[PDB]
């Protein structure tokens, strides 16, 4: 059947606001995490976060009668469509076109807005203080229909949410749509604005840092002994998935062609992952795939329990024979909705430019990863074959396979 | 390539708790609109609402364990979700199976729950006045998360959000996991909670129906020349879709196959969108439900392309939301289980409040009486906000 091929990527993220920023990053293995004042004036106990630090503001960056319909996940993700479209070289007439769809999500809309709206509609300012624009800055699906009209996006146009896993089943469906020979290209993606309204009920449940606040950068340390909680960050990030035929006769620049997609539920815990449903989950990505992993890009957040369920699932694949293994998390934070655009946008630049990323501050590695070919230190290499997880609150899995494309 | 049957169904709505209700309703043309003194209390415009009228709390209908994780989206989806297996006739095994998953989604997740936090927040209680369920009463994707730990969901576990599309498109994607072999089973469908937090801002777009506060049950008039916005709505529903080949092995009981989805962007995509779904088709769509949610542009713009798509020989239309208002993320897939209702019982449920109709309506066959009637191929569209459209067509099972 059909396959499909990424042609193109932008990314905002705590790393860097373009890939050759986010490049750089992951050669230096540089943390883009920092003290986050907004956090401690709001009573959190976690004050570090992976902040996107834009060039400008963003009605400098964004045209007005766009921008006044968007959230910050729209912002990010909107910004790194712009580049993706850049790179990969569309045309608007390709862009826009009865066969190009957008598939891009949020993990949690933006609860900033919806709560700005709702203490507005609690003062005199009335619905006056909500805006007209307040539908598509706080609606699940605010980042595909705050992109989708100013591109004059005519295939398919909605969001996946999965927490953790969005923007990874984004990709993974926009796979399925190029295979059902539905679409010839769909740009997908996701965004995720940092604020404490959203941040908050992270750290209500326990799960963020909050033993490193005074050193930020040390932090997030997946399959470190000493973790403690992910550290929350923001942004976004788009591929430009498009049908290999289609792609080849334009000719297209092909990062990797996606040659495996796995979709599992763990149907047990609400709030920490099984392991038997990532293990599924991996083995249904590599299902008909003829070469090694060469590279994974761990879903690892640096939490107590989901570093170590994810780990026990590595070995039930892999034994200690587990491809080069790596945590970008340990750098960027945990973006959420966008977290597996930018891991596979992580993942295809290691590809791209031969390299593996480090897993960077593990002082004393966790028992149940002894054995296994964790990288910490950046690492040249011909990578043929990676792979990336992201297992999601809600016991949902999401693992894409991407491979070099052999002309 | 394999197909997809819809062997089951639940819902929970301003018209009915069940199917039984729901039909009744239908078949009567009553209203499920009400006034909304939480609207008037809030200093909305719009006074009106398709209110989910349970008799029970919430914690008496569900778990202790599994209601502190839920908002009422998921309440609502997970009331549905109990109707559709226990009318799928599945078993344990079937429900909880490496090859059955759940897609379902929500317009806005909870609105209320994402300022709930907030509030407490800014309270002496804070973080303990939160709490540690938040998450996943607050996240995009509760709404499946929260059906999918206590069903053991083994398949696929995710949400589509489109807006008032959101439903529809969960449908159509459980019909390609079918389609690709991914799947066996696919529980599909939406919810979406009621609440002022939500709403205001659809009244602040002027969205909202607001000029019949003091007769509710008129408020919602589709296609009607007087017609003012929409009147929001909450509840939620689920249907089992499943590879017929599986549903036939265990005798299931079939309400129709999914012969046609269409999934478009406006960027003539609503054309576009009918178009797609109806590819293939062999038989003439005898029934349409459509998006028409009582806006005075929207309404307008289906009917251009309804009329792009058949001129005035169209199937026999009606709008269910002149009864039980628009229910945002749970409307597509309500709206596919009335009109699997009305094929299953052969007929046609009215449009109501008409009172003139608009002149872009003027030579359709737009139903305003409960009418008796043999239908065999059903349409249902979901056009919405972001310019994203949604269109099933179902079909009885030969
Ligand atoms: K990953
Ligand atoms: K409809």
């Amino acid at each position: 059947m059909k396959r499909a091929v990424i042609t193109g990527l932008g990314i905002v993220s705590s790393i860097g606001n373009n890939q050759q920023e986010v490049l750089a990053s992951l050669q230096e293995g540089r943390s883009g995490i920092t003290f986050a004042q907004e956090f401690k004036d709001a009573g959190m106990r976690s004050h570090v976060w992976g902040d996107v630090k834009l060039q400008s503001e963003p009605k400098d960056l964004i045209d007005r009668k766009v921008l006044r319909f968007m959230s910050d996940a729209s912002i990010y993700a909107y910004l790194a469509m712009q580049e993706a479209i850049a790179d990969s070289g569309l045309s608007d007439s390709q862009v826009s076109n009865f066969r190009s769809g957008l598939v891009v999500g949020s993990g949690g809309g933006s609860p900033r807005n919806q709560v700005a709206g709702s203490d507005a509609m609690r003062t005199p300012r009335g619905l006056k203080g909500v805006g007209p624009y307040m539908v598509t800055k706080a609606m699940a699906s605010g980042v595909s229909a705050c992109l989708a009209t100013p591109f004059k996006i005519k295939g398919v146009n909605y969001s996946i949410s999965s927490a953790c896993a969005t923007s990874a089943h984004c990709i993974g469906h926009a796979l399925e749509l190029i295979q059902l020979g539905k679409q010839d290209i769909v740009f997908a993606g996701g965004g995720e604005e940092l604020c404490w309204e959203m941040a908050c009920e992270f750290d209500a449940m326990g799960a963020l840092s909050t033993k490193y606040n005074d050193t930020p950068a040390k932090a997030s340390r997946t399959y470190d002994q000493d973790r403690d909680g992910f550290v929350i960050a923001g942004g976004g990030g788009m591929v430009v998935v498009e049908e290999l035929e289609h792609a080849l006769a334009r000719g297209a620049h092909i990062y990797a062609e996606i040659v495996g997609y796995g979709a599992t539920s763990d149907g047990a815990d609400m709030v920490a992952p099984s392991g038997e449903g990532a293990v599924r989950c991996m083995q249904m990505a590599m299902a008909g795939v003829d070469t090694p992993i060469d590279y994974m890009n761990v879903h690892g957040t640096s939490t107590p329990v989901g570093d170590v369920k994810e780990l026990g699932a590595i070995r039930e694949v892999f034994g200690n024979n587990t491809p080069a293994i790596s945590s970008t998390k340990a750098m960027t934070g945990h973006s959420l909705g966008a977290a597996g655009v930018h891991e596979a946008i992580f993942s295809l630049l290691m590809v791209e430019h031969g390299f593996i990323a480090p897993s960077i501050n593990i002082d004393n590695l966790d028992e149940q990863a002894q054995g296994m070919n964790i990288i910490t230190e950046t690492t040249q290499r011909e990578l043929t074959t990676v792979m990336s997880n992201s297992f999601g609150f809600g016991g949902t899995n999401a693992t894409l396979v991407m491979r070099k494309y052999q002309k």
